[PDB]
């Protein structure tokens, strides 16, 4: 079984870009980050920051989540972040993802020890 922490890492960590290439990049993501194995995950961000940058907003602004609970934090500062959702004409096994790049801070729930990321829950 996969950690939270690297479900978190596979879904929404893509430190290898500055941002969305093109239209193309979350079909092309959503496919090799294996979440279109057996159904389309409907929604997914992914965030373009170092993996450290990323963990170091556990120790940043905490804020509630969604959810209610509180263990969620807000990064202190904006990052590149990637949108990706599912269009109209997406039906599997034929996903099709909309791609959104955006500058904002991400609110992330965090836990465990090392205190990491989990869950993303939101950007703002």
């Amino acid at each position: 079984k996969e950690t939270a922490a690297a479900k978190f890492e596979r879904q929404h960590m893509d430190s290898s870009t500055s941002a969305a290439s093109s239209s193309n990049y979350c079909n092309q993501m959503m496919k090799s980050r294996n979440l279109t194995k057996d159904r389309c995950k409907p929604v997914n961000t992914l965030v373009h920051e170092s993996l450290a940058d990323v963990q170091a907003v556990c120790s940043q602004k905490n804020v509630a989540c969604k959810n209610g609970q509180t263990n969620c934090y807000q990064s202190y500062s904006t990052m590149s972040i990637t949108d990706c959702r599912e269009t109209g004409s997406s039906k599997y096994p034929n996903c099709a993802y909309k791609t959104t790049q955006a500058n904002k801070h991400i609110i992330v729930a965090c836990e465990g020890n090392p205190y990491v990321p989990v869950h993303f829950d939101a950007s703002v």
